[PDB]
């Protein structure tokens, strides 16, 4: 298996209402020394709207240029259309604060309001620990790409 653990808690099949903030606990189990510099994920949700922006919450994993990725597809897979999320240019330059949680919040752009509570409520999700919680890449690579089912 890999040698990164992540960990998933918001909601099993709740609403949105614009206002939302998904927490993680990401921690590399399997190795010693990992930087996120190169590290993006990605999350989807059923919008049109390219999201508004987010805000720090709680987090331990350094600073840096973290860039937001943010965009829109005309192909409702399961119950998402638009994918927005973020990627780390940084952390850290040794040992230490790697391995922690990740806690933000989300808001979106009231333009094109939904809930979540159609696609959660076909997913489940935010009630199991997977390896692959997402889609995200690392050290220049995809690896993950699947919700805990």
């Amino acid at each position: 298996m890999a040698s990164i653990s992540v960990q998933y808690r918001a909601g099993d099949g709740s609403m949105n209402s614009n206002q939302i903030r998904p927490q993680l606990q990401i921690k590399n189990n399997g190795n010693t020394t990992v930087d996120l510099k190169d590290v993006t994920a990605r999350y989807w949700y059923k919008a049109k709207n390219k999201g508004q922006n987010f805000d720090c919450d709680y987090a331990q994993i350094g600073c840096g240029n973290v860039t937001h990725k943010f965009v829109t597809l005309h192909k409702p897979k399961q119950g998402a259309d638009t994918y927005l999320e973020l990627g780390f240019k940084n952390g850290t330059l040794a040992p230490g604060a790697s391995t922690g949680n990740i806690q933000l919040r989300l808001h979106n752009d009231d333009w094109s309001n939904y809930a979540q509570s159609g696609d959660y409520s076909f997913f489940k999700s935010n009630t199991f620990k997977t390896t692959k919680k997402i889609t995200l890449y690392d050290q220049g690579k995809l690896i993950w790409g699947t919700e805990p089912n």
